[PDB]
């Protein structure tokens, strides 16, 4: 299961690169909106959104990437209010986990989402 | 989109359905784990659960539900910690919310969850 990690703080990028990949995954990381849309591809089953950073903030970034890609998305952000939460579901994410985080929570929202998905596959492999 | 709510407190049930209801969606009505178990079908799109209640808690009913069904479960309870939230998800949750909670918040995780539901739905009819 491949992530890509769009934060623009380079030090939370690299702690959870390495926490993602003791956990089994395959991470990938974008510091912006353009670099993220640029790397979304296919073979992304996830991604970890954050709100605010340079060049195109993560509302942005999701409100794109939306038009061509049924991508699962967690916002992952330091906007932690009640209509920042509201408006991130209602413009595509999956879910929206505000910062501070735990990692054990963040860890299980992931492996939530990705339970669907393999659900989603498996039932489509069924039927064909 | 059929909703089924389980939850012992007559009150918050009542005021749920209501919302739900003024939402365009239908709503059933549990109040234990074990008539949850018994109103649950192939029609039921979502489960509102809670975990404290008699008879049988929402962990139990959650591990129960998750032997036969894949139906999106999003937790509504006011077992709020990290544990709760890691244990609800890792057991088999789409979401878990705490309470108290924002009744936009509920409807944006409630149509996030239906959304990826309905793209999967959309695909499976794409493919057959
Ligand atoms: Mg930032
Ligand atoms: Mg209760």
């Amino acid at each position: 299961n491949k992530i890509l990690l769009v934060d623009d703080d380079r030090e939370l990028t690299s702690l959870l690169k390495e926490l993602l990949e003791m956990e089994g995954f395959n991470v990938i990381v974008a510091h912006d909106g353009e670099q993220a849309l640029d790397l979304l591809d296919d073979s992304i089953d996830l991604l970890l959104l954050d709100v605010m950073m340079p060049k195109k903030n993560g509302i942005d970034t999701l409100k794109a990437l939306r038009q061509t890609h049924q991508t699962p998305v967690i916002m992952l952000t330091a906007r932690g209010s009640e209509l920042d939460r509201v408006l991130g579901l209602e413009l595509g994410a999956d879910d929206y986990l505000p910062k501070p985080f735990n990692d054990r929570e963040l860890v299980a929202r992931i492996r939530a989402i990705l339970r669907r998905s393999h659900w989603s596959e498996q039932k489509l492999a069924a039927a064909l």
